[PDB]
């Protein structure tokens, strides 16, 4: 869904799932 955006999981992990 283009728009990427590195969720976190509240502490450090941050993955990014760009489309």
């Amino acid at each position: 869904r283009r728009w990427c955006f590195r969720v976190c999981y509240r502490g450090r992990f941050c993955y990014r799932k760009c489309r």
